[PDB]
């Protein structure tokens, strides 16, 4: 196809939850658009200063009144969300995904994705990477590796609070598998009930380039396979290597596309 000059603004809002292919989608969107896509890894690697800003935004998010129409308090909140996302062409992952309805208002010409997968595979992946149970010894290795990156309790607070916001819960028993599974199913159901189908594409792990590129009116990137990154096995290796070498920069060349 012809090359066209794309606008550097949010063009794709992905409502999918963590551990549903968000990093592969981030990479895929950057391959298509040649500009950055937001993801938790963007916070970790480039924008740790944004942690407190997302936390403040979630703390105030209860004061959003669902437009239309648009109130003054909502506008203040929307301006800070637009500020956080300046320079990016898409959103994925926590902390953004729970804001999908508000992002649709701010970027009315953006299209919406939902990444989904088997609920038990999701929970297993989540327990291995994001939210190990309190008495799981792996949780201590996770925390040891994360300190190497400069991640502290405020990082974990943002994950917890952005998950609570996505699930619209005032509190959450993070160690309760039944609660998390029900929240996952209800969240994915609600996205599909809220977003007009003309503006939504539901992606399953393995769908690849074709449905995504058709939805976005772009050619399939030639000779580039659809990304497959961020498996829990890979994350386990990264945590262990962070622990062993005590720096990211010592090991970064061993994780090329993930990072
Ligand atoms: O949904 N979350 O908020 C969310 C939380 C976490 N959690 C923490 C706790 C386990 N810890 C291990 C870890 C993981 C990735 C790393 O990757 C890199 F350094 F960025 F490359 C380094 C260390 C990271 C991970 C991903 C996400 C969402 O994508
Ligand atoms: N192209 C692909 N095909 C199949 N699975 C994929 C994939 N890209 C990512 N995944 C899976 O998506 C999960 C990561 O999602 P996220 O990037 O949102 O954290 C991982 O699941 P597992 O942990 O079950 O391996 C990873 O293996």
């Amino acid at each position: 196809g012809a090359m066209i000059e794309s606008s550097t603004t949010i063009q794709v809002i992905s409502a999918g939850l963590p551990r549903t292919g968000t990093k592969s989608l981030k990479n895929a969107l950057e391959i298509i658009y040649h500009k950055p896509c937001y993801h938790m890894f963007e916070i970790i690697f480039n924008k740790q200063s944004d942690i407190i800003k997302w936390q403040n935004l979630i703390h105030d998010s209860h004061m959003i009144t669902t437009p239309p129409p648009l109130t003054t308090k909502t506008i203040a909140i929307y301006d800070k969300l637009k500020e956080l996302l300046d320079g990016y062409i898409a959103t994925t992952d926590l902390p953004t995904c729970g804001f999908y309805k508000d992002l649709m208002n701010i970027y009315p010409n953006a299209k919406v994705l939902l990444t989904i997968r088997d609920k038990y595979d999701w929970l297993h992946s989540l327990r291995k990477v994001v939210l190990p149970k309190s008495n799981d010894p792996w949780k201590l290795k996770i925390e040891e590796g994360d300190k190497v990156l400069g991640l502290n309790s405020d990082f974990y607070k943002l994950t917890e609070d952005s998950l609570k916001f996505a699930f619209q819960k005032d509190d959450l028993n993070f160690d309760d598998d039944q609660v998390l599974l029900e929240c996952y199913d209800e969240y994915n159901r609600l996205v599909q009930e809220t977003v007009p189908s003309d503006r939504l594409l539901v992606l399953r792990l393995g769908d690849g380039w074709e449905p995504l590129c058709k939805f976005l009116n772009v050619e399939i990137p030639n000779g580039i396979d659809y990304p497959c990154v961020n498996s829990h096995h890979q994350m386990t290796q990264l945590t262990e290597q962070l622990i062993k070498y005590k720096s990211l920069d010592a090991i970064i060349h061993m994780f090329p596309d993930l990072i």
